[PDB]
């Protein structure tokens, strides 16, 4: 066995057997890709994590879920041994230069798809050029999610502007009037005309029922026109005269959150242990937040909210304990670097925990699992239309919309106050006065109305 | 055999059997904790150290007295492996943030008692909030027991005010007209009106006897009123003018020492290589002290006492030789980080040695072997009542001091020149002018002043 | 048993077996020397790499082409066990100081030929003194080869001045009126009278046919008078103004390129993370090129070309992409250290790539297995003569030049548009109007014309 | 089965056989110490090296001549393990503080001898107190022997002034008129009246004879009067007009050389890269000597001598070469850290070479067996007398000189113009007119003439 075997001097694996197919191979093991493995164990997937650190290989070889290979990720010969042409997907999670090198190298050998994690927003373009076909600015995203949760009140965070008509935004419920209520009694479609595409609750995008009661923690995906969204901003109200978010840590994430807050102009103060060599736009206070007066003197006592974004979890927990114990009114949003700390961050007294490991693994998994659906929608228009009077009663197949307009239907919201139906089967009876959501070419969107009217 | 397994490639124990009850597990092994294990080796309990350092685990594997488990100690899955819920207790000797994390984690799984060693006294509150049943500011204690021994004479050093009630104080008998004299020709009981709880020698509190000779090293434990303690302050005599104390090493222990000396107003000078990343109150003279030209320039020639407080014991020894060579009169107090450097620090000519491990291990070891005896000692007051007129010369168990108000006597004093008895068995005959030293509830002692006068 | 000894505890080879002869040993293993061992695998040369690093020995054992010895290069006993006397030749690729030590130690034992790589051009002399037969300033060569490529246009780069008459020049084609033309169409010889000895294409020296298409990657190797080079210079046209070159990386190679560009007065700018521990002659801008505005604010906007000379390949790949992307018109020469990246650098958008490992291992290759011709080409002349009329139609041997003049024909250039013939065989028939290129001594050169006429 | 233990996982020894006697044990291995074991290999003594570093124990194990033991050198229970009380003697070659700590710890267990290498002259006193019997400032000695050899012509150098009658001093023979002519044909013995005690050559010493030839390499050891040294100094002839010595490397040993050359006021320049953590007394030109400019610009053109005193031999060798080449006249003294580099230093061009390994090992060896000859030698005022008339023609077996005065003759200067006898046996015939160097007391020197003649 390899049982008896591995009690002898250790040697790493260098290459994979020739018949290796449909494996996913990971470059840049960390808590986000470790979570991605664990999470995709419902499928008998094969994960190959590649390390060029001989010492790392040794330790990973005792962990299950995945196979470790040792070798230089940027040498064609190593990649060839990994059977990159035969692989299902490739996850590029290295430094940005190392990723470009990785891409270009594999791209010289095959077209196997690559999802790359980009550490600097502006680098995304470059990783595409190098041949990544999917580029996830994880730290930008993780920042945004901190930014969103941090305000006293919670406003609209824009997600999509589809060709200057239909818009998609999210809305945290916390400061809002809608907190502790049902989706029905909140009166959103009734006051605004907006559609509620869904609800985030635990990285789970749930179809929103009428009876569903939303918490302080609920995040509401919404679609509508710019004007409609405005009507909604009016309803939530305006923020406190003097809110001030205080961001502990100005690493790549803290920087992102800061960059988020600056757009909806929200004042913030930043603490870091270090001048941090990428940012030239944010004025930072230097010190160890862990040290006594550091925080008080930096003026944490004027803050309406705190964002705990240290690369160390023990620290994040500690700062949470401290800020809650000292300033028990302030809203605290904390970053969880590993998923095995998320609970302690709550225990310590955080209001929300952005769980990096989950959020990341979650995005990656979806890009893997829903590859085709994502592709099929690239560059397409999403728009909303009142059902044409002469189509009421009809079934979806009966309207013949795709063959006549090119556009098809992806969601219907019922005429009555009734939950949204996403991905309706073609045998769906189109009700009295429902609104429908349609994906189509943007050119065909411009034209849809004209053809429906023509017939 | 694990003698043959010793010789094959190393693999670390990662968890504990299911049948593992009453074990004592330790987080952050160090001189203090290694000493603890050695000390309570007679009390038949298995000790378990936990490290996330692979190599440390290796080197500790071969060590006797305790076994090693290699795992991230802030992880619930690891903790479960360790069978925390089934442990006797936990020693949390990690960093402060790391302690808070380990704390909140073990609380979400179980209720097992946790003694926490605290790096910064201020953080004491937070770690109780984190879930610690007990919290120990060791450095402040070690910083205290240094300064105590630094003064030429040695004065009152307060341990606790029982809130208006009698108070507990320690007295180093070195520069006192009580040095050399046995208990009685000192006359503390007779001519002051105080009680001698115990005498420390080399880190162990003894039965104070009439014949026991006080030396320089002897440290007394005292109980009495505000005016009773101040009655002995003049009995010591005048502590000579021109009193300045040099402390070498302004780390945490060094800093603690300085701040102690500044409470009972006493001047000192601080020397260190590096600027403290923690302290900002004390002005430090900078330079290596091993080079003698630096100490000289600092005015060490106008000093009455030295405190040697360095991370390295080999240096501490060397500095003690350097001084006893120059100033053969000066009071030198040295700190030993290890226990195996104590005798050499004496041999070099130190007047008292504060053994970091000996002191540390005592404080823990006691909290352990008196766990459900000193835990409800949080908020309790200690008091001394006279012997009742009607209940004179009758048995203690019969007096019914538990089923009257709710009181309990931990020690009793004798009227004649007869030796005191600490924690005595419940069958002894009382006497004439005796004084009872009890512990109780902060509202039961108030009742006793009229309860024993009515019942 | 060779594969079982692999699974036991590691012990390195200390010495070669006594009977070892004719082997090539290498001190200072790196990409260049590793490419060397690959390139000369056609020959059954035995390579032994020596290392004083215990760990480096381990990871090189399981590597093919060469065997590893663990010892101190500069211990006379280590060399003795390495059988240095019996060795074919030695490569010195340590630091200058260690090289010097190595050579002196080696000379202490034997006369075995040493080829030494010289980090510092000025230290060339010192290493020859030390015992080294051949001295290679690889950093300077690589520096020069970047500089040649980096100009907007490409100009003559002198290589040899053989006793003040026949000259040898290099000429990169890229900017010139020859790019895209065949050698024939270029009209060089027609208008110049230069001999085209060669074309470098991909590190490979090719024979110039009249119909080989010169591309932008092509490096002509020319032979001729100073006035003839002067003529070619006139034909290339005037260089364009505002030429300014950005050199990213200012370690040895960048520095070398920079110094090269300084001769033909060519403006440049240097960037580096670090201050140079070696170069006091060069004003340097400071920053990580990788970081965004670093380059912009340094004024890479008005650069005409860019040498990307970092010591890390992924970085240089990243930087080439970045520049090709944001400044597409700007010419880019990039340095590859290690051959597994040359392709990617082209893929990224590099105009030219200079392969340290190729160029290096190539030069070292010729210096090895052309030993008894290389350093016997020391004190030697390269000259050109019209084939003496009488020998037209006679064979080379038939002519008997070597016996008569001591001179060896090395190149025959045929009268008409016909191909140059390099290192022609003795059986070659000499043409009618052919020009000869001969190798001999300066004395032999002088005697030649008389020896031919009078004899 | 030692070749079996070798293939399984490594385990160091942590103690020795319960019956290890007469073993000499070394603390802190380094060149000098590793040489000591080689040098005294002829004597069947067990050498035991002790390191607290693990990897050290690993590598020292596969090395012949000495047994390796892993342990904490300062732990008393480790020392009991080493069986110190039974060892022949102890070499403490740790740092100063560690050395102190060691000494005391062993002094807690036994009365076994200790030779201690000091790093700072001023601390040697502290080490004696600590328990070292013999204390040796190598770095001081080594700096001296470097400065002695650096003078253009070579002057006298004072070893000892014993109370002010007999002076012992050294003389390099390099530039003196005595260079080349045998001890006889220079008449030092004859003209100066000085006792030539020793000639030093290639690190060794034996009895000087008239036929033995003094090369530039030679260093004489002389006993005499202040008038006689003053006579030798005349024979030397004046030092050259303008002379300056450059010292490369202001480390411990470099610094000592500089100090030495201030006694005899000789101008000198110091170069180093780093500031001295120790020396305040010396001005230093800061620069890397290796780099070109550094030396020349620091005015090395006008030097008369150079002392090359770097940590790193390869640097010394390289510098020697560089100097010898630039300055063929200027005399060069170079320091060799390991014996395996000595030969290459001469090869490079060094006029003289000081071998730290030799010089150091000689001293320790002569203190380990002439440990028995340090028992009946030192501290006695070394004095010189002719033979008392009443001892002419009689043996030491008949004279009984030592029990009478208390002095023992360490040198019988032969009757005629005949060679000296050092450490003579007690059966040696004494000749009529003869000089004696006695290392007895000046108790028994001012007593000598009285006692030696009255009986
Ligand atoms: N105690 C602390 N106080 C302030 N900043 C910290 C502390 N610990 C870590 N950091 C910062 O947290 C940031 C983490 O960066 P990133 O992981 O990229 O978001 C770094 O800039 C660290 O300097
Ligand atoms: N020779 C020395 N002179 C002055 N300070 C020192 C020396 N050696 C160590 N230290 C410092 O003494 C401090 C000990 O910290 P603590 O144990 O907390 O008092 C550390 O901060 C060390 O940097
Ligand atoms: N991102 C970067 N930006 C600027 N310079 C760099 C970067 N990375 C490495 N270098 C420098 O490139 C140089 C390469 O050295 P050499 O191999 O001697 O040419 C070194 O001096 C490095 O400090
Ligand atoms: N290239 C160099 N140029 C100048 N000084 C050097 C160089 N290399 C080493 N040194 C110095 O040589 C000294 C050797 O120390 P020691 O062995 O104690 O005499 C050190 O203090 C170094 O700073
Ligand atoms: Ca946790
Ligand atoms: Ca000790
Ligand atoms: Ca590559
Ligand atoms: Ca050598
Ligand atoms: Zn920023
Ligand atoms: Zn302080
Ligand atoms: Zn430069
Ligand atoms: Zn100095």
């Amino acid at each position: 066995a390899p049982w008896i075997e591995r009690r002898l001097r250790y040697h790493p694996t260098i290459e994979l057997p020739d018949d290796t197919r449909g494996h996913i191979l990971i470059f840049g093991i960390d808590p986000i890709t470790r979570t991605l493995i664990r999470k995709l164990e419902s499928r008998n997937h094969l994960f190959v994590v590649v390390t060029d650190n001989y010492d790392q290989a040794l330790h990973l070889e005792e962990q299950e879920g995945f196979k470790v290979v040792y070798g230089s990720p940027t040498d064609a010969h190593v990649l060839a041994g990994l059977r990159v042409a035969a692989a299902r997907s490739i996850i590029a999670n290295l430094s940005d230069p190392d990723n470009a090198n990785l891409c270009l190298t594999v791209r010289s050998l095959c077209q196997t798809p690559i999802i790359a994690v980009v550490k600097e927003p502006v680098h995304g373009e470059l990783l595409r050029l190098a041949g990544a076909n999917q580029v996830v600015p994880l730290t930008r995203i993780l920042g945004r999610y901190l930014g969103i949760r941090a305000t006293t009140c919670g406003a609209l965070a824009h997600i999509l502007d589809s060709f200057g008509n239909l818009q998609i935004a999210e809305l945290p419920v916390h400061g809002t009037p809608f907190a502790g209520k049902t989706i029905g009694e909140s009166g959103i479609r009734q006051r605004t005309g907006l559609s509620i595409i869904g609800v985030w609750e635990r990285g789970s995008l749930t179809t929103p029922q009428r009876e569903t009661v939303l918490t302080e923690q609920s995040l509401l995906v919404l679609a509508g026109t710019k004007s409609q969204l405005a009507a909604l901003e009016y309803l939530i109200g305006e923020a406190p005269e003097d809110e001030l978010i205080f961001i502990i840590g100005h690493g790549r994430i803290g920087c992102a959150a800061a960059a988020f807050l600056d757009r909806k102009p929200v004042p913030f103060i930043l603490i870091d242990r270090q001048e941090s060599p990428v940012c030239n736009d944010h004025v930072v206070v230097y010190g160890d937040a862990t040290v006594g007066q550091t925080l008080r003197q930096a003026g944490i006592d004027r803050a309406s909210g705190i964002i705990v974004t240290t690369n160390d979890d023990s620290t994040n927990i500690f700062l949470t304990l401290a800020c809650r114990h000292l300033h028990s009114h302030i809203r605290i949003v904390a970053r969880a670097n590993g998923e095995e700390n998320v609970d302690q961050l709550y225990a310590a007294g955080a209001d929300f925990v952005v769980s990096n490991a989950s959020v990341g693994a979650n995005i990656l998994g979806n890009l893997l699992e829903h590859k085709e659906s994502a592709f099929l929608s690239e560059g397409m228009a999403v728009f909303r239309r009142p059902l044409p009077p002469a189509m009421a009663g009809k079934t979806i197949a009966e309207t013949r919309l795709r063959p006549l307009t090119g556009c098809s239907i992806v969601a219907i919201e019922a005429p009555d106050r009734a939950d949204i139906l996403i991905s309706p089967p073609p045998e769906t009876i189109l009700a009295e006065g429902a609104r429908l959501i349609l994906i189509g070419t943007s050119e065909q969107e411009k034209t849809f109305d004209q053809t429906i009217a023509a017939r």
